[PDB]
């Protein structure tokens, strides 16, 4: 009887677990359209800037028209890929996933836990998540490193991703294409990637918690 | 532990219709984006061709970006909108209030609407019929609701007198903003009687 009350509460669990994956999408929908709109209002202030040069420096204003356009083009890019399942890879998951293909790839992989990034965007971890992907991939594929060091740290109003190898860099002077598509999608979300091949290849790419 | 699994489900059930005005506005916020792609492409390639149309072309640029943040901004927050058969008995209601009569003739609804363009219509119809109990002193009210090849058209005709002057043109100028917003549009015909026509494309 309240044995099979008992019952009921797991059924509402389960289904309280199917309905939170509702709300994770319904999340990542809200980022989108915060994103969205924010490169809308960009473009309404760059073409207007371009709408006031089209006399007193028309190169200018084409320059600041080109921006317009990668901008669309590129935001169109991201979310395309997002908006059917408006699922995005977790870093929590992504984290066990190159460590896997880093035991696989018998490279040791260091990682030391500190505070997890509490308020990040489903939208920036999954920007995120793909990138600690392709930078390790690469390590595999390319470094010919012993170990990996992956540092996950919440900064201020950024969370910074460090991916340090002690391999070789490979690359032309002009490696700038798993490279590239990191620094897209990252200068899209406001953040940034740095490369330091010195002695090794670091990435460090940074991402705003928010818009 | 009972009481309030079903009383969370009752709420997180209720992102259902939440997931998909968001969904539908990601859609219209990617269409607006490309189109102003589109014509800020077209504004650059006509810089030296066309200077003063390429002005225009921006300026266009600016006023989509403009309105569209405008519809977006109320919505956003609680991704919850008026849905078309609830104002639809709501303004029965105002009519009967007001003592004008409510003339509709049932038909075939409209079957794929999203709920933004609803909510727009929705809005709409609920400053059409306000505007007849205002200002109108109609003796009927006639809402029609027909969805025709890909637009829906609500058409609300009274039969009292046009007040407004010749460039009336703010719950009006609100109409025709939010429908050019959705790439629908708005007539008015005052010469017997107030008629508003409403069409907005399905999706
Ligand atoms: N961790 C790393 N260690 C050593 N070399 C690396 C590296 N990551 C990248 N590289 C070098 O930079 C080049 C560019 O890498 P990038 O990922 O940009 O394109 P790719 O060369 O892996 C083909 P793709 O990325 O398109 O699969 C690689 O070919 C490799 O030479
Ligand atoms: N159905 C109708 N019958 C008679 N007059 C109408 C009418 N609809 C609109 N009007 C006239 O047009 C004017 C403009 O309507 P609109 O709704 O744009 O602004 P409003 O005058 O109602 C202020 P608000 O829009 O805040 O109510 C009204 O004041 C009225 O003169
Ligand atoms: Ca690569
Ligand atoms: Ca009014």
């Amino acid at each position: 009887e309240r044995e099979r009350l008992e019952e009921k509460l797991e059924d509402a669990n389960e289904r309280i677990a199917e309905l939170v994956k509702l709300e994770e999408r319904q999340r990542m929908a809200r980022d989108l359209v915060d994103t969205l709109g924010q490169k809308l209002s960009l473009m309404g202030l760059k073409s207007d800037l371009a709408r006031k040069l089209i006399y007193k420096d028309p190169e200018q204003a084409a320059r600041e028209l080109k921006s317009v356009q990668q901008t669309a083009r590129t935001s169109l890019n991201e979310v395309r890929k997002i908006v059917s399942s408006m699922k995005g890879i977790r870093l929590k998951d992504e984290l066990i996933n190159i460590k896997q293909i880093l035991e696989a790839a018998d490279i040791m992989f260091i990682y030391e836990e500190e505070k997890w990034p509490e308020n990040i965007s489903l939208l920036n971890e999954n920007i995120l998540s793909m990138c600690l992907k392709e930078a390790v991939t690469n390590v595999v594929k390319h470094s010919q490193a012993k170990t990996c060091r992956v540092d996950i740290q919440q900064l201020w109003k950024e969370v910074v991703i460090t991916v340090s190898d002690d391999g070789t860099f490979k690359g032309e002077e002009n490696s700038f294409h798993g490279l590239l598509g990191m620094r897209e999608r990252l200068e899209f979300a406001n953040g940034s990637l740095h490369i330091d091949t010195e002695n090794g290849t670091k990435l460090t790419m940074a991402i705003p918690n928010n818009s």
